[PDB]
């Protein structure tokens, strides 16, 4: 289609602001479609060494075509700004719901966990590591299905070299894997560690490794220092214990453990119908 330009849109409210970006709700005049447009100031990206992250976000998102990810529909630029035209995730961040309700019941934990698993199976099947998976980066569409975002710190592993490890230090302290901290690289299984943290957080209300200082969190991660609250769905506890494993080759779902089939077969997921999840009505969050 014709390359889009800023004047092809009418902007509405600011949906959010990052360190180097503003996301605005926009309507495209010629179609009346709604988009979330992420806008970055070139001068700021250039001054602050962010060009590789912006180009990575574009490159990674352009590869994805799955219902559980924010879609990148188009990109354009003008003299001052870069623009990404994204699907609008009307219901915002998963984290908002954890905070408000405190935790999720078993049905809701299972459903949202299954969507995240399905998303990770797709991403890992394309040889992509997210590296910053966390509830703030799991958005929710109007129908309350997940829309994973934040790909500027993802990594496409090279198929040509059969690359498995990625060397950049990126992530969020509560969710960062022990291998990145101790070996200085991440792998696809690093996202499975984050998944374990997220499942724990949905059930318990807080992620498992937490402190007021990042270094204190790192020290607990590397020692596997965490505990479960007395009441925690038992099959979910078992699943978390199979994900929060220091040795990245021993996490359920990883390539060395024979991939996503065994993970989808975990007893916590016994009632899940994997094949049409994105067309199922999500359970109401109460
Ligand atoms: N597609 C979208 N639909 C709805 N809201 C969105 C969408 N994408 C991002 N947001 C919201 O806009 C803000 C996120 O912005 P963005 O990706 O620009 O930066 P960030 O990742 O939050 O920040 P930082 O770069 O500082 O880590 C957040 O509140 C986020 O939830
Ligand atoms: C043409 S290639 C391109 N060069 C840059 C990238 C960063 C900066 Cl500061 C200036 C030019 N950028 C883009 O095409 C582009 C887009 F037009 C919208 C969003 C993201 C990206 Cl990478
Ligand atoms: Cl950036």
């Amino acid at each position: 289609p014709r390359k889009k330009r800023p004047e092809d849109f009418k902007f509405g409210k600011i949906l959010g602001e990052g360190s180097f970006s503003t996301v605005v709700l926009a309507r495209e005049l010629a179609t009346s479609r709604e988009y979330a447009i992420k806008i970055l100031e070139k001068r700021h990206i250039i001054k602050e060494n962010k060009v590789p992250y912006v180009t990575r976000e574009r490159d990674v998102m352009s590869r994805l075509d799955h219902p559980f990810f924010v879609k990148l529909y188009f990109t354009f630029q003008d003299d001052e700004k870069l623009y990404f035209g994204l699907s609008y995730a009307k219901n915002g961040e998963l984290l908002k719901y954890i905070r408000k309700i405190g935790s999720f019941d078993e049905t809701c934990t299972r459903f949202y966990t299954a969507e995240i698993v399905s998303a990770l199976e797709y991403l890992h099947g394309k040889g992509i590591i997210h590296r910053d998976l966390k509830p703030e980066n799991i958005l929710l569409n109007e129908d309350m299905h997940i829309q994973i975002t934040d790909f500027g710190t993802a990594k496409v592993l090279s198929p040509e070299s059969k690359q498995a490890r990625a060397n950049s230090f990126v992530g969020t302290a509560q969710y960062v894997s022990p291998e990145l901290l101790t070996e200085k690289s991440a792998c696809k299984s690093s996202d499975l560690w984050a998944l374990g943290c997220i499942i724990y957080q949905l059930v318990a209300g807080l992620p498992p490794f937490r402190a007021g200082n990042e270094g204190l969190i790192f020290a607990k991660i590397i020692k596997l220092e965490y505990d479960f609250p007395e009441k925690f769905f038992p099959k979910a506890r078992d699943l978390v214990e199979k994900l929060l494993v220091l040795d990245a080759t021993k996490r359920l779902g990883c390539e060395e453990m024979e991939g996503y089939g065994p993970l989808k077969a975990h007893p916590f997921f016994e009632s899940v119908t994997w094949e049409n999840l994105h067309q199922q009505t999500p359970p109401k969050l109460t």
